[PDB]
């Protein structure tokens, strides 16, 4: 599908394969396919200013290769407040050493969610890859929602 998604510098630690890159598909051109995925690998949406974002949609397989999914890969996001914003002990508990926090995960080759308000607006997009996969993994669809 063809979202228009924040402006961003798109990067990822993973090889694609055979010019399927993220940046086309962040641009809605064409499929991203990454060889097996390891662990540390990560996907980064870096925006060029910060962003209200209501809610994300990443979907991995396509109809042509509907096995070639993101396996045990976590959706993370950096605020751009590092201080100055009361949170719950819940939402605190998700924060990470380098100060992403941990809103959700893929589910059978989908991510999809919500950004809590508390943490908004958001500075980055990081997809970490946290364990190794046995497949290719293709991104086919990318949508970051704007709250405002």
């Amino acid at each position: 599908k063809i979202h228009v998604n924040p402006p961003a510098e798109v990067s990822t630690s993973l090889k694609v394969y055979q010019g399927h890159t993220l940046e086309k598909t962040y641009m809605g051109e064409d499929f991203f396919w990454a060889i097996t995925p390891i662990a540390g690998d990560y996907i980064l949406f870096k925006f060029d200013k910060p962003v209200n974002v209501e809610s994300y949609l990443f979907h991995s397989g396509n109809q042509e290769h509907p096995g070639d999914i993101l396996l045990n890969t976590t959706v993370e996001v950096l605020p751009f407040k590092s201080e100055g914003l009361e949170i719950s002990k819940e939402t605190k508990d998700k924060r990470l050493e380098d100060g992403y926090f941990r809103i959700g995960k893929f589910e059978n080759g989908v991510a999809e969610g919500m950004v809590d308000p508390s943490l908004n607006p958001i500075s980055a997009f990081r997809l970490s890859v946290i364990q190794n996969s046995a497949v290719w993994a293709i991104l086919n669809e990318i949508h970051i929602k704007k709250a405002t």
